């Protein structure tokens, strides 16, 4: 299949609905390539069970943890990583204040050559047992020969975007990472890079991240259709940051302009945002424990109840995934039926503006908070002006290089008056979950 989108393996449904799904052993194992050295990107480790996960004969190849803790939380993570020898860390710098680090990403150097993965699993059990989560498969990319001079560039300009990305860290240890990216002929690449780093950008390194990257690529590689307008717009994310008093502020200014954009012309475009109700939550296959990776707090909701008027409940018949709350984040351009869409993004950033980035000093700067990555597929990158939608995510469909995998159900359904935003630090205790438990938070 050319997308290479996968999700997790999820522990409990019927094999149907794993076949085709990665588990992370899966990812390392030496049919995927013999691992010389990785790098891995994250927010949360257990490094004692990442190790796990790596085949026994690859468990003392050098590892790169690349994270964003400080103080006592980057104490921790080292005295983790201190019994192996062979892990190494590297502190993502975040100078502006209530940044993370949040890309999830592997850099997996083979004898054969290198291979990218960029998804949206924490490195911890419970991430990868019974969630929703995306993979992003680069193609093996081989070495480019001693004294050959090529780029090793795609047309989608993935290899120096990646590069780019990493050199935002000014990190040491990251340099050698770019000088391994520069030995490796990338230009198999079909998907774009959508990165966001810390900063305050201006000019035209405005467009290089966040938001303001996905609307550049919208408007230098989509193509806009009459009836646009009627396309909808679907945000699908694990959490909600401040988005202000009212949709005006960012939601439906900004950010919705970026997600709308198509083509280099010049809003009644309907926006779901599809966030996991309490009854999603309370019977998922993980039971309440699961709102334990949906952190919105009731600090934050109570002051946009606004927002939740754009809810829609998570449901994916389609993977065999509704009872597998999603900690996937995707955004995507349907047609009007949904039986189509002008383009899909998987990638780690939620439904925030330390994420997605806001506009500042009278709208000529974007301030971005944190680290997140993602990769954005246009049909213009596969030859073709629209992706139709695959009908159940693990079928075989007649043209499978038309036909992407959306892994949750369209149209996505409102939530019912019954119905919350799943509020994490918030007791629970009107109905049992699927263990038998309430949540008493705190
Ligand atoms: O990007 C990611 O993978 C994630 C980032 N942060 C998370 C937090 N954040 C701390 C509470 S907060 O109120 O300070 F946001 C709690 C639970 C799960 C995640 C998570 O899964």
């Amino acid at each position: 299949n050319p997308f290479q989108f996968y999700l997790t393996r999820v522990s409990g449904v019927k094999p149907k609905y794993n076949s085709g799904a990665l588990h992370i052993k899966d990812i390392l194992s030496p049919l995927f390539g013999t691992l010389v050295s990785s790098a891995q990107f994250n927010y949360c480790f257990d490094v004692d069970w990442l190790v796990k996960q790596y085949p026994p004969e690859f468990r003392k190849k050098p590892i790169l943890l690349v994270h964003g803790d400080k103080r006592e939380a980057k104490a921790h993570l080292h005295a983790q990583a201190k019994p192996y020898e062979n892990i190494s860390l590297c502190q993502a710098k975040l100078d502006i204040a209530f940044g993370t680090h949040h890309t999830k990403m592997m850099l997996l150097l083979y004898e054969e050559g290198l291979r990218v993965v960029i998804h949206t699993s924490n490195l911890i059990h419970a991430d990868w047992h019974q969630k929703t989560q995306g993979i992003w498969l680069s193609p093996l990319y081989p070495r480019i020969a001693d004294g050959t001079h090529k780029s090793g560039e795609s047309p989608t300009h993935f290899k120096a975007d990646l590069i780019s990305y990493l050199m935002a860290y000014n990190a040491p240890s990251l340099k050698e990472w770019i000088d391994v990216i520069h030995k490796h002929d990338l230009s198999e690449t079909n998907v774009y890079l959508i990165g966001s780093t810390p900063g305050r950008f201006q000019g035209s390194q405005k467009d290089n991240w966040g938001h303001f990257r996905l609307k550049k690529l919208l408007k230098d590689h989509a193509s806009s259709m009459p009836n646009a307008e009627s396309w909808p717009v679907v945000g699908q994310f694990s959490s909600v940051g401040s988005l202000g008093a009212d949709e005006s502020k960012w939601l439906c200014s900004e950010f919705k302009e970026s997600m709308l954009t198509l083509g280099k012309e010049s809003s009644s475009v309907p926006l779901y945002l599809i966030y996991p109700s309490v009854e999603n939550v309370r019977t998922s296959l993980e039971g309440y424990p699961a709102g334990g990776s949906l952190p919105y707090s009731i600090q934050t909701a109570e002051k946009q109840n606004w927002l939740h008027s754009y809810f829609h409940k998570w449901s994916a018949e389609t993977s065999g995934r509704s009872n597998a709350m999603p900690h996937i984040k995707t955004y995507m351009r349907p047609s009007p039926d949904f039986s189509k869409i002008a383009w899909f993004l998987v990638t780690s950033a939620n439904l925030s503006k330390a994420a997605w980035g806001a506009l500042e000093k009278n709208g000529t700067q974007l301030m971005i908070r944190s680290y997140e990555l993602g990769v954005l597929f246009l049909p213009s990158a596969f030859g073709l002006d629209s992706f139709k939608v695959k009908q159940k995510f693990f079928a075989g469909s007649q043209e499978p290089m038309a036909t992407f995998p959306v892994p949750y159900d369209l149209p996505p359904e409102l939530y019912g008056s019954k119905d919350r935003p799943w509020i994490w630090n918030i007791p629970y205790v009107k109905a049992p979950d699927t263990h038998g438990n309430m949540w008493v938070p705190s």
